[PDB]
């Protein structure tokens, strides 16, 4: 309890912390529920302790803007350091200060609309592979587990977008690439109450990324150095200061994790919503059939034209912002928008909490895509709604993730309809761990149109 | 052995490191001898590993200047972090980056010539107390242990210069202040090969500063908050951003350690030299008697006029630079004077090695004060001779230490002569630990004039 007196001496309200644990025992309902309760009983700002680490939650849109945009380069540059990371300290999302800046600048041209349009034909091919595997489990008449067919699709996209390795993950059970890209809680809570043990784990070459996948990828990069995708865009860039070969492998790993779990979990949440709201699902199929008459193939320009599709994605991401929280480490004693923030505090934006706050959303628990219609979108504050973050360190893959998910949705909805069944968890409950995912896997009935 | 390939891949020569240990086993002859050998068999630049930490030694005067002066604020701002330090991370010599800058700027006016002249009458009073205790152990006809009478004197000065607590440490064996200021290797080598254990020690409130002295000092500061010296100069300053009460206590502790061990060890080395060079001792007494006729009391202006005295101090500090090494942590990938220094390397200036190099000193092992005569002082390079460091982070107490030591020397030499005897270690051997101190304590015969 050496710093458990910081928020009292600053006059900031918060939950009283236990010795050593801080407030971590309040994470037992899940930490998005912890954030809603703290927001409800403390107001606009509050403090709590992850073990000995102080964390200041902020909910004011102006303060969020100072932190994420205004004062990003000078005070709030980095995220908080986590458990044994090893050589993945070079990954863009884990790197810090001038080193992050270099990586951000080197990887920015990789995610432009120009390059994204060149990837559309490639990821559209697996759209069709998805529809192929979907027609099959629809004949079973068995409720389908969406995270499997989506999980496989998301892997197919990422493998072919990051390395050009075209594969059918669902029908090729064990390819050296598909396997290795497949093999990837208590330890996180222990680390959080035992952060002084992270240096011991690092020196012992223990790494929260399974080191066995990482040797395989470096090899594959080598057997692909001379022998359009993210690898070449990064290799051609080497042909600031240029990237290195090992740095190359760290970014790719980050892209798989992003590409795989975020894309597959968001797509599942969407089809849950479309199944439990047949009117929305019907209206979306009518917009799709009108833009793309007679199951025509989706294109970059056609996708950017589907306003209701965009509305459904945005609203799904309001209810389930898969990063849950934004965080920045306070580098130096500062005073933002009337309050003093001392060095070393983690400032956290409770995105999940803000997305479900009645101060800004009417009926926050209701799936209502019309919030994001061109009429009501103007009243939505970009620092309350922050599914991809904001400012210089926001989600670099936002445009790629949106395109990738919409391309799957179009093709899947052109051919099938999705209905609940006796195994569907209605209402959906979220897991209580540290990931935003359903408690029970989403299972739905899939009928061919 | 994760980084033991850095100096090879950079083409920098050095001793081959063992796994885990690096080169620490070479510290067995002492690390000043390690630096002389490395300088002799590698040339101007070399690399070695304190466990896993790489350290680049530089001996070029130009590069030393880029590191200590030119590029201090931007790349080489801090010293290397050491073992459990606790709240002494606020001490000026341990603090880093913008935090060090604030402390440096807040404490600079405390060490000006103006304030130093105001301290002279105070520290001259213990000069006389020293002569009193010296006349006594001279009657014993017993060889005198100089570190005792000097150690006590150095404590008397520091206590009365930092807090106004006038005392006779040698004749008042146990005063609460003298005791506490008295109670203050294997663990250092273990830490160096086990740096990942420092966070474990910190969380357990284990601190290499004996925590028992530190609670007493905070109390004393309190019983001195309302109830000319370093404390008031720092308290009056509070009446950048102002200092705090706890920060106050960290700086004072640093001043005691500096004031006590450096002053007492340098004075002993001097009187060893004056005893083993009676001609120098005689000529110095003649300069003293001429400036200060008939044992007149020393003054600020009189001390700054004694050129030979200044010459003896400077030459003693050439042979025994008590900090041994200067160090700076490289904050960012840089290229200085033709060589690339990667982030996180410790750059070390081997002051002891440079002070005894034949490239710049004729007969380096000889005690020859005339090197520093007004004729030959001009040829001495201020980046080879660096007893107090150089640049913005040099010894802030240099003028105070010089005045304090000369005032002791004048008064002691006005009354006594110092001769070797059967117990004097001739030639003097240095200890092989991590401190520059004699192997056997200096003992000399002291005769009244
Ligand atoms: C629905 C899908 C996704 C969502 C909701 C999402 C959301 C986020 C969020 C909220 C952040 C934190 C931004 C901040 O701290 O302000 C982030 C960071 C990041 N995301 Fe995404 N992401 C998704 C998919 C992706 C994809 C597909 C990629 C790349 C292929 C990606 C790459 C990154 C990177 C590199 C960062 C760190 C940026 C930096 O540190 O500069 N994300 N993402
Ligand atoms: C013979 C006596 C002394 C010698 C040879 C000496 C030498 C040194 C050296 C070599 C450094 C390192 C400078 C660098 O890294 O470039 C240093 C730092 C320092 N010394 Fe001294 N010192 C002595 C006495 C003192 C005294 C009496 C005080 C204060 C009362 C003092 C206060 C300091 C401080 C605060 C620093 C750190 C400065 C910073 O980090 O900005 N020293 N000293």
């Amino acid at each position: 309890t050496h710093s458990h007196g910081l928020f009292k001496k600053l006059g900031i309200p918060g939950p009283t912390p236990l010795p050593f644990l801080g407030n971590i025992l309040s994470y037992h309902k899940g930490f998005c529920m912890f954030d809603m309760e703290c927001h409800k009983k403390y107001g606009k700002v509050w403090g709590f302790y992850d073990g000995q680490q102080p964390v200041l939650a902020i909910t004011d849109p102006d303060m969020i803007k100072t932190v994420l945009v205004k004062e990003c380069y000078s005070v709030f540059t980095n995220r908080r350091p986590f458990g044994p990371v090893g050589f993945m300290k070079s990954a863009i999302s884990i790197a810090e200060d001038e080193e992050w800046k270099r990586l951000r600048s080197l990887l920015s041209p990789t995610f432009t609309s120009g390059k994204l349009k060149e990837m559309v034909p490639i990821i559209a091919q697996y759209g069709d592979v998805l529809v192929r595997n979907l027609r099959r489990e629809a004949e079973t008449g068995k409720p389908v587990t969406l995270k499997d067919v989506f999980g496989a699709y998301s892997m197919d996209v990422i493998t072919s977008t990051s390395f050009g390795v075209n594969i059918d993950s669902l029908n090729n059970p064990q390819d050296p690439f598909v396997e290795n890209t497949k093999k990837l809680d208590p330890f996180f809570l222990s680390i959080t109450v035992f952060p002084f043990l992270i240096p011991i784990l690092e020196v012992l070459n223990i790494c929260v990324f399974p080191r066995e996948v990482t040797n395989f990828l470096r090899k594959s990069v080598k057997r692909m150095k001379e022998s359009v995708d993210f690898l070449q865009l990064m290799i051609d860039s080497q042909n600031h200061k240029a990237l290195s070969d090992l740095e190359l492998v760290a970014q790719s790993i980050i892209f798989i994790f992003a590409g795989y779990e975020t894309t597959s979990s968001v797509l599942s949440f969407i089809m849950y919503e479309l199944a439990t709201h047949p009117d929305v699902q019907q209206k979306l199929q009518e917009e799709i059939d009108a833009v793309l008459p007679n199951k025509a193939p989706p294109t970059y320009d056609t996708v950017l034209q589907m306003e209701y599709l965009d509305m459904v994605v945005n609203e799904t991401l309001r209810l389930f912002p898969i990063a849950m929280r934004l965080e920045r480490v306070c580098k130096k004693d500062v005073e933002i928008n009337g309050m003093f923030i001392p060095k070393g505090v983690v400032v956290m934006i409770p995105s999940y909490a803000l997305h479900r706050d009645p101060k800004y959303w009417t009926e926050p628990e209701k799936f209502l895509p019309e919030r994001f219609s061109k009429k009501n979108k103007d009243n939505i504050d970009p620092y309350i709604y922050t599914p991809f973050g904001s400012g210089p360190r926001n989600c670099i893959g936002m445009r790629f993730a949106l395109m990738n998910m919409k391309l799957a949705l179009i093709r899947v909805l052109q051919n099938f309809s999705f209905k609940p069944c006796k195994e569907t968890q209605i209402p959906l409950k979220l897991s209580l761990g540290g990931l935003l995912q359903p408690e029970k896997p989403v299972v739905l009935k899939v009928e061919s149109r």
